[PDB]
């Protein structure tokens, strides 16, 4: 597994319906 929180790409977080990459925060 992975600790958090954690920088990553995603489709669909931190207001980006697109594809972002943002922290968990």
């Amino acid at each position: 597994d992975t600790h958090f929180p954690i920088c990553i790409f995603c489709c669909g977080c931190c207001h980006r319906s697109k594809c972002g990459m943002c922290c968990k925060t």
